[PDB]
């Protein structure tokens, strides 16, 4: 059986099944992505397209990227050239057959791109209504990760698009945090999300610097702003371990398209492991045994037989041999690509962008620098519990909310009861 939707969650589902285009929003861990899964399960699969702004986020809901669905290249070309690309075989059919378009993590989509997609929808489907008449089902949190751009200009938030409100006329909120169980931590995260670091908030985050978050042989994943820093840390730490290297080579359906696969898949072509390697499980294997996406462990052995698969001891307690898994990604024009590989990544470090949408339970972050709006909040709001979090050098300068977003939220709630 499945969990009981809150009243707020049920209201969103009601709107969607009435055919209403909607944006629904809420703090980290309010069940937005979970509700998207329930929505997709309640709709006919024909005519329903599941996307997210990013590859990492698309994985959480079993969807494709909005880039891959649109098939307009980067979206930087002139509109007429974007339309021509959208008319290509397979791409075109995707636009024509789409009756309902789901988009998670809307906060990373910039307004100029939204405008472009809206216009492409109209041109390709030859329907002179907002977004070509597609029912839009959009969610995310504009106080989380900010918009990116394939161009060179400062991006606008998606809600700045002159078509935003016309395309998503209804807005609902999820207000009950589920990810964290502890009210103290929930209240602390809410203050951070709104950029309200009181002396008490700042004191509580600084106190985490003393947290021992690692257990026997497992150490915290450091969350970093940039993948360069992640790659160098994981490689240096692996190198310093004394054991022999064990290698696991992925099998791809189209090796020549590996880079397309890489954008939408959490595992690498070449996985290298040693005794003592710090690893993250990047696929749900068994919710019951705590073997879920984000679970942290350490390699404690390799099997003597066959491929010599790794034995991994996880923080929760279970020790388990990790077998091959498989990811099938939906690329442009409905093309499918697959990768077979062990569902493990090295995890002495991880980028904040790769943690988007995830729950983690053994994390360290240094928060003494200016960050992107919403980025400090995303990093802190991944942790299930205050005790799996160690913040170093915390300073409220790290915590920034874009004034455009505070103004958006205030306008949104203007007529509401609370
Ligand atoms: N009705 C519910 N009752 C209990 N737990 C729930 C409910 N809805 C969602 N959850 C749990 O809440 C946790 C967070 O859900 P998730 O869908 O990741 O939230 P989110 O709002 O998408 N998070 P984020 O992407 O970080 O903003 C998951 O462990 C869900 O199982
Ligand atoms: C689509 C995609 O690229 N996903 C993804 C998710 C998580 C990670 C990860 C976990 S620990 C680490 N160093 N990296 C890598 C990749
Ligand atoms: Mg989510
Ligand atoms: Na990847």
């Amino acid at each position: 059986s499945r969990m009981q939707l809150s009243e707020e969650q049920a209201a969103v589902l009601r709107a969607v099944l009435k055919g209403q285009s909607i944006f629904f929003t809420g703090s980290a861990g309010t069940g937005k992505s979970y509700l998207l899964k329930r929505i997709l399960g309640s709709l006919p699969p024909t005519g329903t397209v599941a996307t997210a702004s990013t590859g990492v986020a698309a994985c959480h809901i079993g969807g494709t990227t909005l880039h891959a669905f649109a098939g307009i290249g980067s979206g930087q070309a002139p509109l007429a050239q974007c339309v021509a690309l959208a008319q290509r075989p397979g791409v075109r059919q995707g636009w024509l057959n789409c009756q309902r378009l789901v988009i998670d993590e809307i906060s990373m989509v910039e307004a100029d791109l939204f405008d472009k997609l809206e216009a492409v929808a109209r041109a390709v489907r030859q329907q002179n209504k907002p977004f070509g008449g597609i029912q839009l089902i959009i969610c995310g949190d504009f106080l989380q990760l900010p918009p990116v751009t394939k161009g060179s200009q400062p991006p606008r938030f998606c809600f700045q698009s002159k078509s935003w409100k016309r395309c998503v006329p209804v807005t609902l909120e999820l207000t009950k945090v589920w990810r964290q169980a502890d009210q103290t931590f929930i209240s602390l995260l809410q203050a951070v999300r709104l950029g309200r670091c009181s002396d008490e908030v700042t004191r509580q985050l600084q106190a985490t610097a003393s947290h021992k978050v690692g257990r026997d042989g497992i150490v915290a994943t450091r969350l970093c702003t940039h993948q360069d820093d992640v790659a160098l840390t994981n490689e240096r730490r692996l190198q310093e371990l004394p054991g022999k290297v064990h290698r696991f080579e992925a099998m791809d359906s189209n090796p020549e398209l590996a880079s397309t696969l890489d954008a939408q898949c959490p595992v690498s072509q070449l996985l290298q492991l040693k005794l003592g390697a710090q690893v993250m499980l990047v696929k749900n294997l068994s919710v019951s045994r705590g073997l879920v996406n984000g679970a942290r462990g350490v390699v404690v052995g390799f099997e003597a037989e066959g491929r010599g698969l790794p034995q991994v001891r996880f923080l929760c307690g279970v020790t388990e041999v990790i077998h091959a898994d498989r990811w099938t990604v939906q690329a442009t024009g409905g093309q499918l690509l697959s990768r077979q590989q062990l569902p493990l990544q090295l995890a002495w470090a991880m980028s904040i962008h790769k943690s988007q949408g995830m729950t983690l339970d053994c994390v360290e972050i240094s928060l003494g620098r200016v960050f992107a709006s919403g980025q400090a909040y995303v990093a802190l709001s991944r942790a299930r519990s205050l005790q799996g979090l160690r913040v170093l050098d915390f300073d409220p300068m790290a915590v920034r909310c874009d004034p455009r977003v505070l103004h958006f939220y205030a306008t949104l709630r203007r007529g509401r009861s609370l």
